[PDB]
RNA sequence: GACGCAUAAAGAUGAGACGCGUUUUAGAGCUAGAAAUAGCAAGUUAAAAUAAGGCUAGUCCGUUAUCAACUUGAAAAAGUGGCACCGAGUCGGUGCUU
DNA sequence: TTGTACTCCAGCG
DNA sequence: CTGACGCGCTGGAGTACAA
DNA sequence: TCTCATCTTTATGCGTCAG
């Protein structure tokens, strides 16, 4: 009759289990179907499910937006062409056919092979006159002569294709201001405005800033030296005011006009020009150099004046790579002559051919050429050449994502400017071409979509096509960027129909204070007890501290409240901490900006302050902001409303505007706000206010308040958990469908909550301001006193990592700009193409060309050898943990290994909790479906949350240990473990019912309490326990309800019955079948080949001489049987096999599965017996053995090795002999267990040899482990037990991998044929597996 | 075991961009050569594609989630499988029931 | 001409 | 004034032999 | 790799949600 359900959730498996009330196991004759003789199978109540783990739309993300990327690449392209297409139907009609057509091989071609001039000689002659492209940038730049039209057009295609950064908002012209030399008109425009005339000695300019590292360290010491002192942050002129501004808004030193604040000029600096601006040069010239530094830091040098000096760059780069091959080349030939068909004609040996022609990047081409310059002699320059990363370089390589686009755009502006005369149509459509280039689609906008994209939330004014030149007056772009944040908000949860607030919103802080204050209790000598704060204490209290500070501790309102105002002596507070939680930060802000504190108070002023503040924090950019907020004009002046606009905010709160201040209570009057500023004597919390019945908030709550599919679409979040719900949701109804439609008592969920110390807890949720002033005063620097911080810039994780490694650089020894965050590059320790870890141990801030360099690796060895000693100067500081150095130091321990992948990552962590949830909240609504006028919900189903220490626990104080590496019957034994402690614990303690099950409520620090509260409950099923002082206590060896005389608990037979089931030999394991999706092939694209396997990577691209894709994704099998044309003298021979259909030939088979199967060569195929199989199929054969179905040319294995419980003790205790830290009898007793058991381990091994050789039939490895056995069968019981830990991976389910026993590796047996299954019988299981349809494959065909 | 705030950690979702990488073609290879080839020279760049493709034809969409078998249903979705006892090598045996 | 067995391959910052 | 008890883990390509 | 935004689940501090 009554029965109960236990859970175990993971993200790839979920464990189920059904008990009675005894504890037991049930067990059903459960009817199969199919064309088989078998009519019945006793199966019993305890299984688990394995499937895939979810995956994120992270990667579906990057590929959607390359693939947009690309598209408007070549959009760009086509504008290109069209705006050229008429002007070049003159000179060459051909020239853009041939441009799409050079691709195509020859015989394929229309048109002539040659692309640019369609003859061999003047092709020849191009290539001659510009061999780089950066040759035919240069000459139309600084030459005036009229060149031909196809060259332009090459020019510029080249310019948009490739157009760089868009990080620099200025405009950052190179044709002036790239100079170095306006260090001489600085220093006369300081003798100009600086009425004292002072001699200008000019020294060296920027370059021997330069020639060691941009930073004040070096350039302020430099230029005090190098001209005399006369004003020490007043020397006006190629200062660090003027080139990387201060961290903080600090005023100006030694002032000209006025004293305003000062910062870099990027963006932050336009308003601060208000010394003069706002009063009606240094400043502009100060642009000036601040734009040339920031050139000459992208940009090397440039020694003949042009105005393409990126050109002149590459050029440099091209000529001195020429000479360095001549050098090279003259040298290994007259001192090592062996050497040089490997470097220079063997292109797999990381040469110079394998760093031209192979796949050898730059790096590699250094550390394999670096020993061949060191042993020969004359390498000196070549050597200080490697050393600077500047030997044999090229142009397109991946440091070259610094450059910004208006580099390119002043060398586009040059060369129309040079051929606008030549041209006219040039000159008419000028700026159509710039804004080719320079147009790019806010991020606000999103997607240009005409209602067909789910992923689009624009609206357009007009129908028309949008182009980047219509872009402003078709696209409407304010509600696009209202809705590009109301689309990504969350609803009100009490009102789900409109939005929240923001964080920074006045009534939100509002709201905020007085729910904390309202709650606030004082006592003296005064009176008996302690009184909360009435409505006028609460008022003065916040006119007197919180208007007048940004933060206020207890110690304030002590010593200046309760001291001055309604004077005492002393007065002790609770419900508050040290400090508020609650702060009117807001308040201040605009306090600050608005100067006017009667404003701010006022009452009805208060909606244009709540639009002000929605609008400064929904909108960033400059015009948008101006454009909302211009109506609130005849209140502000004009400086204070460009003062305000800066202020920008971001976050919104979890609360609505009529939920806070809109709705009224019917008999009261009052809003939740005016409750909680006074209530009388009831001070009554946010909470109480929702939840008294009294007052009409609640039913006006329940006012404002379908099949399982779409219950689970609705929900937000990551889409991996949906897969996790739907199973676990599906084994639950399956399981109350499987015992006659009967709901259980009780379902217990593994749920992984834990309970920890209050000092632990606390310590581990410290602000991170600590962590940094404790780790800079453990090494003693003074970064914090150059760049002050609170803890509230440091959520901004660019720069945590710039405090966290002491303003430097860890991978290479220099000093990085605070102010310069945009281009250094955070990047993965370990990356993310081998293991998925954002952990702040696996972080670092680095220079962007260095992470580009370390691509796909581990860092080096040789800057381990670089910065090891920085490394570990960090790591005693407590800056860095041990993890982060052991990431860090990977490469001296061979770096990335099989090894390394293999682990836990905390993201199933935290998918798991999520899953987890989320399964009580929608098993808790699914099975309490009925309720009364009395009662809101009948408790049919109690859905109970246990916590992994309490199972945990059972496992390892009554010896059910547990290890995952033998078989998946651990997560069935996890799922009845839990069932069992949810169910003597719920029947045990009737009155902690309310602790346990959802949504029920029960009415030193608290957490140490409760966390010893649940240690202590545990006790109850042990027979001895051991206080803390060493003295032992006894408990009934029957226990009882104690209320009542019901049994709850008999320490022997119900731990026969346990011990019976987790040594139970048939536990229903089910693998998912499921249909793959995904990317249909490797990414990864192969040369051309006469095989038939390669993939067309187009429709008219013959992939045997234009290659294509390999290692096709198979979606899933089906079963053909059909006639198949074999033999010269041709006959039509019936056979059944396999076939794999793949993903772009899914649709095409599901749309016509006959022509399909037709096209593959097959004939009179039988239609009613084409079988889907998909991935993970199950099929049996003799003795038992079951394989399951890889793909369509490799099975998996599929038979589950179900060791006695006794073994599974031994193994787990016989490994980990000195790590179990319990007592020392306790360790002793299990010393004499293992050693006196000894003889196990043969017992072990036979079985696994059994096992084997009736399902793995892996001969030639059970000869091998046999024998590696007996040589190694005197070693120490812990290394052995340990490699016969590993050992069962031999034997596991699923696919075969590589082991290893102590010093010989298992090299995997692959079962590549599926020719055996096709005379098997196909499994058909069900979720949870008990109804099963067996179909003898042997009778089709 | 839920909610508001403060401090954490670990993760998700969407948009806009950049730099490489891969492939085919173009960048006339020379001499000795019956040659299988050998010697020498050269190498840095460009175009096109970057999921096949799809139709509502947009500077849009196409790698997440869904998916045991059978019977209905375009699909959505609905429905289909006895119990008790004694045992255990992946489940077996015995006894009532329509 | 068809099955096997052993080793290598796989977009990324 | 409330209850008790001292979370994972490979299929296909390429080359080389048995018939 | 960059720049913008929005969330989620857990761990503590405080208050509260009931009869
Ligand atoms: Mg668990
Ligand atoms: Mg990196
Ligand atoms: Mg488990
Ligand atoms: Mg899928």
């Amino acid at each position: 009759k009554k029965y109960s359900i236990g859970l175990d959730i993971g993200t790839n498996s979920v464990g189920w289990a059904v008990i009675t009330d005894e504890y037991k196991v049930p067990s059903k004759k459960f009817k199969v179907l199919g064309n088989t003789d078998r009519h019945s199978i006793k199966k019993n109540l305890i299984g688990a499910l394995l499937f895939d783990s979810g995956e994120t739309a992270e990667r579906t993300r990057l590929k959607r937006t390359a693939r947009r990327r690309y598209t408007r690449r070549k959009n760009r392209i086509c504008y290109l062409q069209e705006i050229f297409s008429n002007e070049m139907a003159k000179v060459d009609d051909s020239f853009f056919h041939r441009l799409e057509e050079s691709f195509l091989v020859e015989e394929d071609k229309k048109h002539e092979r040659h692309p640019i001039f369609g003859n061999i000689v003047d092709e020849v002659a191009y290539h001659e006159k510009y061999p780089t492209i950066y040759h035919l940038r240069k000459k139309l730049v600084d030459s005036t002569d009229k060149a031909d039209l196809r060259l332009i057009y090459l020019a510029l295609a080249h310019m948009i294709k490739f157009r760089g950064h868009f990080l620099i908002e200025g405009d950052l012209n190179p044709d002036n201001s790239d100079v170095d030399k306006l260090f001489i008109q600085l220093v006369q425009t300081y003798n100009q405005l600086f009425e004292e005339n002072p001699i200008n000695a000019s020294g060296v300019d920027a370059k021997a800033i330069l020639s060691a590292r941009l930073s004040k360290s070096r350039r302020l010491e430099n230029l005090i030296a190098q001209l005399p002192g006369e004003k020490k942050n007043g020397l006006f002129g190629n200062l660090i005011a003027l080139s990387l501004g201060l961290t903080p808004n600090f005023k100006s030193n030694f002032d000209l006009a006025e004293d305003a604040k000062l910062q870099l000029s990027k963006d932050t600096y336009d308003d601060d020009l208000d010394n003069l601006l706002a009063q009606i040069d240094l400043f502009l010239a100060a642009k000036n150099l601040s734009d040339a530094i920031l050139l000459s830091d992208i940009l090397r040098v440039n020694t003949e004046i042009t105005k393409a000096p990126l050109s002149a760059s590459m050029i440099k780069r091209y000529d001195e790579h020429h000479q360095d091959l001549t050098l090279l080349k003259a040298l290994v030939r007259q001192q090592l002559p062996e050497k040089y068909k490997e470097i220079f004609f063997d292109q797999s040996k990381n040469g110079y051919a394998g760093y031209i022609d192979g796949g050898a990047s730059q790096e590699e081409f250094y550390k394999f050429i670096k020993p061949i310059l060191e042993k020969m002699d004359g390498t000196e320059e070549l050597l200080v050449k490697l050393n600077r990363e500047d030997l044999l370089r090229k142009q397109r390589t991946f440091d070259n994502g610094s450059i910004p686009h208006q580099i390119h755009l002043g060398e586009l502006h040059a060369i129309l400017r040079r051929q606008e005369d030549f041209y006219p149509f040039l000159k008419d459509n000028r700026e159509k071409i710039e804004k080719i280039l320079t147009f790019r689609i806010p991020y606000y906008v999103g997607p240009l979509a005409r209602g067909n994209s789910r992923f689009a939330w624009m609206t357009r004014k007009s129908e028309e096509t949008i182009t980047p030149w219509n872009f402003e007056e078709v696209v409407d772009k304010g509600a696009s960027a209202q809705s590009f944040i109301e689309r990504m908000t969350n609803f009100d949860k009490n009102l789900p129909n409109e939005k929240v607030l923001p964080k920074h919103s006045l009534l939100y802080e509002y709201f905020t204070v007085y729910n904390e204050l309202t709650k606030v209790k004082y006592v003296t000598e005064g009176m008996r007890k302690p009184a909360f704060l009435s409505g006028e204490q609460k008022k003065a209290i916040v006119d007197l501290l919180f208007k007048t500070n940004r933060k206020v501790t207890v110690k304030q309102l002590k010593e200046d409240y309760f001291k001055k105002i309604e004077c005492f002596d002393s007065v002790e507070i609770s419900g508050v901490e040290d400090r508020f939680n609650a702060s009117l930060g807001t308040y201040h802000d605009l306090l600050k900006i608005i100067k006017d504190k009667d404003f701010l108070d006022n009452e009805e002023n208060e909606d244009i302050l709540e639009d002000i503040v929605l609008t400064l924090t929904l909108f960033e950019d400059r015009e948008m902001i101006e454009e909302r907020l211009k109506t609130y004009a005849h209140l502000f002046d004009d400086k204070v409303m460009k003062q305000l606009k800066r202020r920008r905010y971001t976050g919104w709160g979890r609360l609505s505007r009529k939920l806070i201040n809109g709705i009224r209570d019917k008999q009261s009057g009052k809003t939740i706000l005016d409750f909680l500023k006074s209530d009388g004597f009831a001070n009554r919390n946010f909470m109480q206010l929702i939840h008294d019945d009294s007052l009409t908030f609640k039913e006006d709550i329940q006012k404002a308040q379908d099949s399982l599919h779409e219950h689970i679409a609705n929900l937000a979040g990551s889409p991996a958990i949906k897969k996790g719900i739907l199973q676990t949701v599906k084994v639950v109804d399956e399981l109350v469908k499987v015992m006659g439609r009967h709901k259980p008592e009780n379902i217990v969920i593994e749920m992984a909550r834990e309970n920890q110390t209050t000092q632990k807890g606390q310590k581990n949720s410290r602000e991170r301001m600590k962590r940094i002033e404790e780790g800079i005063k453990e090494l003693g620097s003074q970064i914090l006193k150059e760049h002050p911080v609170e803890n509230t810039q440091l959520q901004n994780e660019k720069l945590y990592l710039y405090y966290l490694q002491n303003g430097r650089d860890m991978y290479v020894d220099q000093e990085l700009d605070i102010n310069r965050l945009s281009d250094y590059d955070v990047d993965h320790i370990v990356p993310q193409s081998f293991l998925k870890d954002d952990s702040i141990d696996n972080k670092v801030l680095t220079r962007s060309d260095k992470n580009r360099g370390k691509s796909d690796n581990v860092p080096s060895e040789e800057v381990v050898k670089k910065m090891k000693n920085y490394w570990r100067q960090l790591l005693n500081a407590k800056l860095i943990t041990q993890r982060k150095f052991d990431n860090l130091t990977k490469a001296e321990r061979g770096g990335l290994s099989e090894l390394d992948k293999a682990g836990f990552i905390k993201r199933q962590l935290v998918e798991t909790r999520q899953i987890t949830k989320h399964v009580a909240q929608i098993l808790d609504s699914r099975m309490n479906t009925k309720y009364d006028e009395n009662d809101k919900l009948i408790r049919e189903v109690k859905v109970i949350t246990l916590k992994s220490k309490l199972v945990s626990d059972f496992r390892k104080d009554f010896q059910f240990y547990k290890v995952r590496e033998i078989n998946n019957y651990h997560h069935a034994h996890d799922a009845y473990l839990n069932a069992v402690v949810g169910t003597a614990l719920i029947k045990k303690y009737p009155k902690l019912e309310s602790e346990f099950v959802y949504g029920d409520y029960k009415v030193i620090g608290k957490a140490t309490a409760k966390y010893f509260f649940y240690s202590n409950i545990m006790n109850f099923f042990k027979t001895e326990i051991t206080l803390a002082n060493g003295e032992i206590r006894k408990r009934p060896l029957i226990e009882t309800n104690g209320e009542t005389g019901e049994i709850v608990w008999d320490k022997g037979r119900d731990f026969a019955t346990v011990r019976k089931v987790l040594s139970m030999p048939q536990v229903n394991i089910v693998k998912k079948t499921e249909v793959q999706t995904g990317g249909f092939s490797k990414e990864s694209i192969r040369p051309k080949r006469n095989s038939d396997k390669l993939i067309a990577r187009k429709k008219d691209w013959d992939p045997k001489k234009y290659g294509g894709f390999l290692w096709p994704t198979v979606a899933y099998s089906v079963l053909v049987v059909a006639k198949v044309e074999k033999g010269k003298s041709k006959k039509l021979k019936s056979v059944k096999e396999l076939l794999g259909i793949t993903i772009m030939e899914r649709s095409s088979f599901e749309k016509n599965p006959i022509d399909f199967l037709e096209a593959k060569g097959y004939k009179e195929v039988k239609k009613d017996l084409i079988i889907k199989l998909p991935k993970y199929s199950l099929f049996e054969l003799e003795n038992g053995r079951k394989r399951m179905l890889a793909s369509a040319k490799q099975l998996q294995k599929g038979n589950e090795l179900a060791l006695p419980s006794k073994y599974v003790n031994f193994l787990y205790l016989a490994s980990h002999y000195e790590k179990l830290k319990g007592s020392p009898e306790d360790n002793e007793q299990k010393q004499l267990f293992v050693e006196q058991h000894k003889h196990y381990l043969d017992e072990i091994i036979e079985q696994i040899s059994e096992f084997s050789k009736r399902v793995i039939l892996a001969d030639a490895n059970l000869d091998k482990v046999l024998s590696a056995y007996n040589k190694h069968r005197d070693k120490p019981i812990r290394e052995q037990a340990e490699n016969i830990i590993h050992l069962f991976t031999l034997t596991r389910l699923g696919a075969p991998r590589a082991f290893k026993y102590f010093d010989t590796t298992i090299d995997p047996k692959q079962y590549r044929s599926t020719k055996e299954v096709l005379d098997a019988t196909l499994i058909h299981q069900s979720i949870t597996g008990l109804y099963e349809t067996r179909i003898d494959l042997s009778q089709l065909g």
